[PDB]
């Protein structure tokens, strides 16, 4: 179960619960203030009191600790842990309080896109943020607009400074890698086909995420693996032959081709809605085709070929940045 807490209640004599920020499958996240940071507001993740979620949070904390000792002064746009503790079996982590995540704001705007300069700056942050993560033997395994926070989402949102949050899935290079790892919508072909994954996973997701920013809607609105693959093929091109010879999950294929009932409800859905990636472009200017060229390289089927965030940052699309955007 959860925790015995209403508003005004105190934790460890530092925080007072002023209200709820959200609640999920892991526990609560509440808004607070601090005695010793004096007046200071924080989001306070509070993991439930069950064995498995506890041991899990611990691993997460280890991640946030590592993030907090490389990012010397904090130029890398990761959510900052300000404190953690074991408040009676419920692991608790104090994060610095931020705005709404890039998806709420998109929902509140009735799912209509951020303009290109908005995207371009968010992409820039995202690449930069995760490249920092990747050069420290990490993979966030759960990127998705819900997990990217605006520092402040005053509204067009006034300031496109963002943060990456919820490292509850971040995995180190030594650690055991689970077979399946992303959010269905942001999950790369190598994971669907169970070919092992690592950092490139993140880049695939990031592509999906930038698509969603630019158009307002999820790129792979799907629920089953087979459909998901078919969407991939229609939008990005045929799945590279060596990836099919190399896959255990052959149920999805026949004679090196995807098995698909085009007349099924998902078949018809795909035919009506899924189009080549180029054709989802709004305008044909340069700063648009550049963005899409980036996205396509981010959505390379083959994770050994897929561009890296270190390479992504050397892209002519980012040329369109404000020098105050630049840092
Ligand atoms: O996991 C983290 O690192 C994490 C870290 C910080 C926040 C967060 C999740 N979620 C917030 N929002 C939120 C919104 C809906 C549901 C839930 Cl459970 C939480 C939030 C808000 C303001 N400042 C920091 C955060």
């Amino acid at each position: 179960g959860h925790l015995v807490c209403r508003i005004g209640d105190w934790l460890q004599e530092d925080y007072e619960i002023v209200g709820n920020l959200g609640e999920g499958t892991f526990g609560k996240v509440v808004e607070c203030l601090d005695h010793a940071r004096g007046k200071s507001q924080v989001a306070l993740k509070i993991i439930r009191n069950v064995g498995k979620y506890r041991e899990a949070a611990r691993l997460e904390i280890n991640v946030l600790k590592k993030i907090k000792e490389k990012d010397k002064e904090n130029k890398f746009l990761c959510v900052l842990m300000s404190d953690w503790f074991n408040f009676h079996g419920h692991m608790c982590i104090a994060f610095e309080l931020l705005g709404k995540n890039t998806f709420e704001f998109l929902k509140e705007n009735n799912f209509q896109p951020y303009p290109l300069p908005h995207v371009r700056h968010m992409a820039y942050q995202l690449c930069h943020a995760l490249r920092f993560l990747h050069e420290n033997q990490l993979t966030h395994t759960d990127l998705k607009p819900e997990n990217i926070l605006f520092v402040n989402s005053e509204f067009s949102v006034k300031n496109t400074s963002i943060r990456v949050a919820d490292f509850g899935s971040a995995t180190f290079d030594h650690e055991h890698h689970t077979t399946i790892v992303a959010t269905r919508h942001y999950r790369p072909p190598e994971v669907i086909l169970e070919l092992g994954w690592a950092q490139p996973c993140d880049v695939w997701s990031i592509g999906c995420i930038l698509f969603e920013y630019y158009r307002g809607f999820t790129l792979f609105q799907t629920h089953e693996n087979r459909e998901h693959l078919v969407m991939m093929e229609k939008i990005l091109g045929p799945i590279p032959s060596h990836m099919i010879h190399r896959t255990r999950k052959q149920k999805y294929f026949y004679k090196g081709g995807l098995v698909w009932d085009e007349n099924s409800s998902d078949g018809r859905y795909v035919k009506e809605n899924c189009k080549p990636l180029k054709s989802y472009m709004l305008q044909d200017s340069l700063e648009h085709v550049q963005l899409f060229d980036l996205m396509r390289r981010m959505l390379e089927f083959d994770p050994a070929q897929r561009i890296t965030l270190a390479e992504a940052l050397l892209h002519p699309f980012f040329a369109g940045l404000t020098p105050e955007e630049r840092s």
